[PDB]
């Protein structure tokens, strides 16, 4: 039968940054669809977007600075070409913020904070090039460390529901993984949340924990139905804490009991368990 | 029984968040190892300071008072000596100085924390390590790069070691037990990664992190004396070598002489469980 990891959510990682999962949640009123490029894996094991199998590749960059630009490669140094995607595998996908990436080197001492505004014309990872912003010549590996409000537009909020502008303009085609929409029926998308360091109470959402991605990529389920009915289970008591659906494209939903009672009010130490394949129209009991 | 159907080169070290770049054997001045991270038995028992998730690997959390950092678990839960040699996920890289990147919830900026693990102030088993200039506050830290140990002065990096978690080398810290080569011409197999810093630093571990989460999820009900495995090229399906996985959570093979061992294998293959065999099942070299 089809399986999800038999691991409690609070033991798992975000798939958009190497951070422990601290809660589940729903999106703000002003967010309907999302278009995350990391943390995208179908139920039959197809990785989508810039998603890697391993957290060791998540929210990382690799490239060589000439003092003006950083020419990007894949994490292992392999060339990256525009046809391959919006950015190299694992490249950070946090829109709506400035990044602070910790840069280190193979064969040299020290780390350097690389400050990334993802809005200027020089930020073109789809074409393999981003501004150096004072990073001296050399080859670096970088990992996202902390975030802050965007440099532009001035006074913008931190909005992690967004993805960055990977192309030379927002109108350049960059081979983005497609958007994910709430499927209707009163079902809402479920997000796995992590606290992100920086000068505010930042919470990073993703569609699946990273360990779900490696699990599904390994499992390569030969049978995927229209929707998987799941129970969110307390491992000790075995109590079913609520019904959820997982959809083939790689996301979970539930029907909240009301505005103040939904997946965010459930304990975070539960385990999602596959129950059965159901119709896409299967109506869930509110959680 | 299953292992991940994933190529090794797609996976992570379990002692630091680094891609796997090769398999290797131990140096000839190392017979046994005692890593505290990357320890999981075949039936899914986490051992030492090993976490389920790479998001906890080689990380620290604690509050500096400017003199010491008082440690907690990564989620802020108290850590007590009876629980182990250090909080879950705490770095286990001996034979080097650490440079840890410290960040804070609710504050800007990062700070490099330089850790000599040799002085008597380095007592993570008792929940305390020297601040070494880290100002007052609560931090989460992740290992960023390493350098040669400050003591003994002039020594080389040696990642086959673990640090001194106790108040002295004689203090009992509830270390996970050592892993020994099991006999029958078999060698311990290590999954290797390259660690940033001023040298060519090679970090070994006993299992990729994704194997840890897989085994911890799977909770195999029927573990035998040893699992016979094949290392397989996925496309071609070719068996590249017979290996054994042992219940305590390590792999072995028999090298084909001094010239040909795990290091000579390509790193894009997949370990596949074949059958349970006896502990003394004799492997074919390679
Ligand atoms: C660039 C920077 O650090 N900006 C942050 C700003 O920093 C000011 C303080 O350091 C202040 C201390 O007295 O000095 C200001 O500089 C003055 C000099 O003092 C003065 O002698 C000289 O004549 O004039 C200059 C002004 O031209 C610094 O600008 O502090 C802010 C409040 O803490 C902080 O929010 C700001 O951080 C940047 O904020 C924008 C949004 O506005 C973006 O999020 C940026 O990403 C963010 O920068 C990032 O964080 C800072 C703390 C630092 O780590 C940067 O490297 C990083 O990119
Ligand atoms: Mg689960
Ligand atoms: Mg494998």
């Amino acid at each position: 039968p089809f399986t999800l990891p038999n691991l409690p959510l609070s033991s798992l990682s975000n798939s958009r940054a190497p951070l422990p999962i601290s809660s589940m949640g729903i999106s703000p009123d002003n967010v309907q669809s999302v278009q995350f490029q990391n943390g995208r894996c179908t139920l039959d094991g197809r990785l989508v977007g810039t998603t890697p199998v391993s957290l060791s590749h998540v929210a990382k960059i690799r490239g060589t600075s000439n003092g003006t630009v950083i020419n990007l490669t894949e994490l292992d140094g392999t060339p990256f070409h525009p046809f391959e995607g919006p950015a190299p595998i694992g490249f950070p996908d946090l829109g709506g913020c400035d990044w602070h990436i910790n840069m280190t080197q193979f064969g040299h001492s020290s780390q350097t904070q690389y400050d990334v505004d993802t809005t200027p014309d020089t930020f073109v990872p789809h074409l393999g090039s981003i501004q150096a912003n004072g990073i001296g010549s050399g080859n670096y590996v970088g990992v996202l460390s902390w975030i802050s409000p965007p440099s532009h537009p001035s006074g913008s909020q931190v909005d992690l529901w967004k993805i960055p502008n990977y192309g030379s303009s927002i109108t350049e085609a960059t081979h983005l993984a497609p958007s994910v929409y709430p499927p209707g029926f009163g079902e809402v998308l479920v997000f796995f949340m992590s606290k992100m360091p920086g000068p505010g109470a930042y919470n990073l959402p993703c569609l699946l924990p990273q360990e779900y991605i490696s699990h599904l990529a390994s499992e390569q389920a030969p049978t995927v139905g229209e929707a998987a009915l799941l129970h969110y289970v307390d491992p000790d008591t075995g109590r079913n804490l609520g019904e959820f659906k997982a959809y083939p494209d790689g996301f979970l939903t539930c029907v909240p009991n009301g505005a103040s009672s939904g997946p965010q009010q459930l304990p975070i130490n539960g385990v999602f368990v596959f129950v059965s394949w159901v119709s896409r129209f299967y109506q869930l009991k509110p959680v």
